[PDB]
């Protein structure tokens, strides 16, 4: 016989798998199920027959190296998912039973036991080997005795005794929280389900509930939908996956056990996708800002990372009910329609999964239509997200301050995102493949666009840093306009720049001001950096007249404007210069390998092709200023410039201003407690930052002080004139 924890197993086999709901008729289901056929012929024609060799597999047998445990077990995971599918060719496959319980033998006696210490990184010891040798007992439990999956499991115990901490056998344990935590539970709730340990159970799923409280300083969600790991890492795109991916398959087991958990305490996870993840999605891509080092990962371009955070909704959908299920449903339908670029079915690896994906796209009963305008101030990690549902493109400030980590270099990977912080910016549109198709392997790591740099060689081998400041946040006034700010230093201390941002409802004002340089290297922002199409050419225009670029830099003093067209005006891209400023422009093809920046990832040569506008600035106190304006035709930005040419209200080392007078709305900067007279109509009398509107006789004010990160009283920041 057996009972209710192999009763839980089935249910976690079905949700890890889905062999049950596998259909041979169904095309999507037919394809996955062809690359896990595929995964285990090869695994299968590659491990090692005769004499108790030195190696599982010759691809995975340095065992000093970590990866390679779980590489290892993660091939037979993947043969105990095919030999428990009755579509498989290896069904109840002799070879295949065999091969895994005499494979986890050969492991369990050679490479990792109890008698083992963590040589490599300890996360393959106490997570990624777990939580395969976890899942393949699970699968196959109908072929091990319990006595087996407790002898096989006994090393899961030894390297994760305590539910509430990772890295407990080393010198310096770790605090579980995040993503990783959600991890604990996929590795102790499971092993103590195999185990039948009900202490281990309670004890792990108490545990887990922490991740349910909103925090207001260290890792974890906070109230404004910031998400910080790693210590001072903005990270909700990659450790926030983890920890939504990983609880939407954990809880339909955990809420029936004997311990599952308040419905109250999940409430927060609605904030999580409302407030944190929803914002971060643009057209199917979950922005590079929030990813960390994961950029720097091949298999794990934006549209690709968006699925893992949309299948864990669509999962959390289908657990809840009524309007909120109604709600959800909604907003994962939407986005996968809204991608054009990217087949969702890619990144969907669980029957059940495509089979939910399936149901959703078919029932006309669930809504799908496109997102509203919105902007998150995400101002506990230092990021802003922007989005025009009427013009169709979003906006990413990628930011840092002496409360985050500017970028993340680990476990060899993301060697060159220096200045991917550095007020770099991010503009989605038409082009939905843009920072995608190698784009992380083949940008100029130099010339991150918004950035202002000197020239200096960087090493590979250096690592992140918080920046001096405190004086960096966003000001949000409503969904279309905010201002933003960062009192910037570079990573050496040899140039400053008061650099500030003005997003207003259809375009953005980029203003930088003091801009100083200490060092005998030269100093310039790049303007931008753009991956090209191929396919979709631009046409180039300086000053409204056609320009012909080449790979050779080439300088256009006393320009205007710059204007990028393309046969779809969702693709064009205007920069007005508020005064006439001295700029270099080259289009050229860039070369590079994903090994470059990740020592992980494939040597293989990738290409593309790139615009880059940069402006030098050659003499202390030097400045820049103008409006980035998207996705409009190019008699129309001519019209708009003309209808800007007096926004600029001031762009010095105590103040920055614009002025959007169609909208009546201003956004301001200041670096002082000066009183700044604005327009003949009002003065500001605080350091800090400021969206306000004018509807008649009325103003509508939003401020914020960075440095203490609150607001103020109108009275003591605004005075009418």
């Amino acid at each position: 016989v057996k009972d209710t924890y192999t009763d839980r197993l089935d249910d976690w086999n079905g949700i890890i798998a889905g062999n049950q709901y596998y259909d041979s008729k169904n095309d999507q289901m037919a394809k996955l199920n062809q690359e896990l056929e595929g995964k285990v012929a090869d695994s299968l024609s590659s491990i090692s027959s005769q004499a108790d060799r030195i190696y599982l597999w010759e691809k995975f047998s340095n065992y000093k190296t970590s990866a390679n445990l779980t590489a290892t077990y993660r091939k037979l995971e993947e043969m105990a998912k095919q030999v428990t599918n009755p579509s498989s060719r290896y069904y109840q496959d002799e070879t295949v039973v065999r091969t895994v319980r005499d494979s986890m033998e050969w492991m369990h006696k050679h490479v990792y036991n109890s008698e083992k210490s963590i040589v490599g990184n300890w996360a393959d010891y106490e997570i990624g080997t777990p939580r395969a040798i976890n899942n393949t007992l699970s699968l196959m439990k109908e072929y091990f005795s319990d006595e087996e999956i407790k002898k096989y499991t006994d090393v899961i115990e030894k390297f994760v005794p305590d539910p509430e901490h990772f890295r407990k056998t080393t010198d310096n344990p770790v605090k579980a929280l995040g993503g990783n935590l959600v991890d604990m539970g996929r590795v102790k709730v499971i092993a103590g389900l195999l185990r039948k340990d009900d202490q281990e159970i309670s004890s792990t799923i108490r545990s887990i509930e922490q991740v349910f409280k909103l925090v207001d300083q260290g890792e974890g969600f906070y109230q404004d939908g910031s998400y910080i790991d790693h210590t001072n890492v903005a990270y909700t795109g990659a450790y926030g996956n983890v920890l939504i991916d990983g609880l939407s398959q954990l809880l339909p087991v955990i809420q029936k056990t004997k311990n599952p958990i308040d419905k109250d305490k999940m409430q927060t996870m609605y904030h999580w996708i409302d407030k944190s993840f929803a914002p971060l999605l643009v057209n199917g891509e979950l922005m590079d800002m929030s990813r960390g080092r994961s950029i720097s990962r091949a298999n794990s371009e934006g549209h690709v990372a968006a699925v893992e955070v949309l299948r864990g909704i669509h999962r959390i959908a289908d657990m809840s009910e009524g309007e909120t299920k109604q709600r959800l449903q909604s907003l994962v339908k939407t986005i996968v329609q809204s991608d054009s670029y990217y087949d969702v079915f890619k990144n969907l690896k669980t029957y059940k999964d495509i089979s939910l994906m399936q149901s959703l796209l078919s029932d006309a009963g669930v809504a799908s239509v496109p997102r509203t305008s919105y902007l998150s101030a995400f101002n506990k990690m230092d990021k802003t997200a922007m989005y025009n549902a009427e013009k169709g493109f979003g906006f990413g400030l990628s930011l840092f301050s002496s409360r985050t980590l500017n970028y993340e270099h680990m476990n060899k990977e993301n060697k060159r995102g220096w200045y991917t912080s550095d007020g770099m910016f991010y503009l989605y549109n038409g082009d939905l493949s843009h920072y995608s198709d190698g784009y992380w392997p083949t940008v100029n790591p130099y010339k991150m666009p918004g950035t202002t740099e000197t020239d200096a060689k960087r090493a590979d081998s250096d690592t992140g840093k918080v920046l001096p400041s405190a004086f960096v946040g966003t000001s949000k006034l409503d969904d279309a306009n905010a201002t933003a700010t960062m009192d910037f230093t570079n990573w050496n201390q040899t140039l400053t720049a008061h650099k500030s941002w003005f997003m207003l409802k259809d375009k953005i004002a980029f203003l930088g001001s003091n801009i100083q340089n200490t060092s005998t290297d030269t100093a310039a922002t790049t303007i931008d950096q753009r991956k090209l199409e191929s396919s979709n050419p631009y046409k180039v225009y300086v000053n409204d007249k056609e320009a012909s670029l080449t790979e050779q830099e080439k300088d256009y003093p006393e320009t205007q404007s710059v204007f990028l067209e393309s046969s779809d005006s969702k693709k064009n891209i205007g920069y007005f210069f508020f005064k006439k400023s001295s700029i270099s422009m080259s289009k050229a093809l860039q070369k590079g390998a994903w090994k470059d920046i990740n020592e992980g990832q494939s040597d293989k040569e990738v290409e593309n092709e790139f615009l880059t506008i940069s402006q030098a600035h050659k003499q202390n106190g030097d400045s820049y200023g103008y409006m980035l304006i998207p996705n409009v035709d190019r008699a129309t930005f001519n019209q708009m410039i003309k209808e800007l040419e007096s926004s600029l209200i001031e762009n010095n080392e105590t103040l920055q201003s614009v002025y959007d007078a169609k909208q009546g709305v201003w956004g301001i900067v200041k670096y002082d407690d000066s009183v700044s007279t604005i327009s003949n109509q009002f003065q500001v009398l605080k350091r800090g930052v400021y969206t306000i509107r004018k509807e008649g006789d009325e103003y509508k004010i939003a401020y914020y002080n960075p440095e203490t990160q609150e607001s103020a009283p109108d009275q003591e920041v605004f005075k009418k004139l």
